[PDB]
């Protein structure tokens, strides 16, 4: 339910401890958490603020396709990843000969590139590296029973290379009782942003998988590392916290897709979201 | 072969007729031309002259998503589309309240949402219109005897809207024993800057419709309209004419490719080219 989400604000604000970061603003950090989200004839879009829902899912389809070029994302609309593939934010990185918008081997190379050699956003990688994403499709067909059901976005090797590492860094399907459940370790949760990005957009590909491989969404186990609240974040998730919270809303897929990266943006709708005003939250770079 | 080429440049510079046209340098200019250029074993890549090979490949690819962005060419460090795209060229057409960059409904608008009615250049145009393009790919397939094979660009409804009305207005493919052959016609050719470029653009698009159809290719028939040689290359032109043309390059395509779309600036590798120094050329607009 959505309570855990308001439960773990709340622990952060009254029991985290400050600390630093890579950016300038300093956070409310609490290492180790975990929150069930059920999949179950509902889906986890938060209703104490209004979430970005058109970019959870073009973000979703930005992955599936594998690119790692900002450029793709933000002609859809959702300019999310256009801070960390700016000019300014490469150069600062030392990446001074790479093309504006490339983030580098990050999601969408890892799920279904992984082991390939990264040359740049606009290079062809078919054929080459480990096809992830589909291997865990296959796998939930063939062996429902398999516990190494794994999709790992953390590629040691090409950190350098990366803009920004990934943050929801290794996920796990399980399925039982014909329910598909996912689990993420997230090894950086920015309570404000990206966790309610996060908690939805595995949601999403959890329902996704469940409509190709036939089973029933179950739960969403939410494991997070540093979970951290922004400091210019505490007096609006304090206002957050104020609102109750109401029914989560319901994912219906338009038609019987049968190959994920056959899904498309009209494919997905979401009905009953009746979310509090909207709470805007400066991104930290 | 190349010899055809440098015969008309000879050809306009000896019988060439002194015309004046809509930019402010006059042209000499000839009515009615035609070069065959074979593609069996060999890519019509100019020796006499370093060709841009970089902006005839990156521009083609560009055609092919379906551009009319010249943002989106000029990211690539192919330039040959910003001036036609600029501010104030677009304002001296009346186009004050368009975006920069947005060239209209050209090319990459004609190739594959012919038909549908042009909003800007960053609008969703998937499913409108008829895909030229995809149908000239699965008509070859099907029927290589169809004498109707075309992919034209020239919309005489779309004409007040484009920054540049289509130089290379229409192509049409042929197929016979097993070989694909290829035709353009280009209702004004700048025989010193677009033509090299328009020559080996073709020949490029060839090459890969042969690719994914199973084909070997034939012959490249250029059909001038307006050949015309600018008057600040006459001089520049002359220098090409007095170099001995080398053997043309080979063009390999270094991986399968299934759909046309699928095609990156990497799987393509020019072999053998050995061009003479390069030479400048300002361009008319
Ligand atoms: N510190 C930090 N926090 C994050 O959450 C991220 C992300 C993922 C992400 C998730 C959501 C947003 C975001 O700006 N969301 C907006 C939606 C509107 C918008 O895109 O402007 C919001 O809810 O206020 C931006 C980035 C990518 N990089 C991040 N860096
Ligand atoms: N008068 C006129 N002539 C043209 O050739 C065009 C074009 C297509 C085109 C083709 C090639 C170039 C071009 O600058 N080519 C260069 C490449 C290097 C460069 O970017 O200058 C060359 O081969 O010398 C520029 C534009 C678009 N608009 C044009 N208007
Ligand atoms: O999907 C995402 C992307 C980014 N972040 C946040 C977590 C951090 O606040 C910041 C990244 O900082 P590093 O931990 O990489 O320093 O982005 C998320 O929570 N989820
Ligand atoms: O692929 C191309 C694009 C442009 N041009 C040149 C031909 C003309 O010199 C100019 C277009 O001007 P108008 O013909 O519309 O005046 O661009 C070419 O030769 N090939």
């Amino acid at each position: 339910s959505e309570l855990q989400y308001l439960g773990q604000i709340q622990h952060i604000l009254r029991c985290g401890v400050r600390k630093d970061d890579r950016t300038g603003t300093g956070t409310l950090s609490v290492f180790g958490m975990q929150a069930r989200y059920s999949l179950r004839d509902e889906f986890p879009l938060l209703t104490t603020k209004r979430v970005f829902w058109k970019g959870v899912l073009e973000e979703l389809l930005w992955f599936i396709k594998g690119s790692t070029n900002a450029k793709e994302l933000s002609s859809k609309g959702v300019k999310i990843w256009d801070a960390n593939g700016s000019r300014d934010f490469l150069d600062s990185l030392g990446f001074s000969t790479r093309e504006e918008g490339d983030l580098g081997p990050v999601y969408g190379f890892q799920w279904r590139h992984f082991g390939a050699e990264y040359r740049d956003m606009e290079s062809d990688y078919s054929g080459q590296g480990v096809d992830q994403l589909q291997r865990v499709i296959d796998t939930i067909k063939t062996n429902p029973d398999d516990r190494r059901i794994i999709m790992c976005a953390w590629n040691p090797r090409d950190l350098p290379l990366m803009a920004l590492p990934p943050c929801h860094a290794l996920c796990q399907f399980y399925v039982v009782n014909s329910e598909l459940s996912c689990q993420l370790y997230q090894r950086s949760g920015d309570m404000g942003l990206g966790v309610p990005f996060n908690i939805a957009s595995y949601a999403l590909l959890t329902y996704m998988i469940a409509h190709i491989t036939g089973l029933k969404p179950g739960d969403f186990i939410h494991t997070l590392g540093d979970a951290h609240i922004y400091l210019n974040h505490i007096e609006p998730l304090k206002i957050q916290l104020q609102r109750e919270p109401r029914p989560f809303p319901k994912l219906r897929i338009l038609r019987k897709v049968e190959k994920i990266d056959d899904f498309k943006a009209e494919d997905f709708q979401i009905e009953g979201y009746n979310p509090h005003p909207t709470i805007k939250m400066e991104m930290a770079v």
